[PDB]
């Protein structure tokens, strides 16, 4: 049984996800507009910034 934590109402489903460095919620990297080639050391979601 999978989890939904990202703001697009869609579950993990094997998709890479990054943690909100502040609120802790897990955001799909695609939704966070993050390329696998450049990944922030600290990430902040829309709610927390
Ligand atoms: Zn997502």
């Amino acid at each position: 049984s999978d989890l939904i934590t990202c703001y697009c109402r869609k579950p993990f489903a094997g998709r890479p996800m990054i943690e909100c460095s502040l609120c802790g919620t897990w955001i799909h990297l695609s939704c966070a507009k993050i390329k696998k080639t450049n990944v922030p050391d600290f990430f902040y979601c829309q709610k927390c910034k």
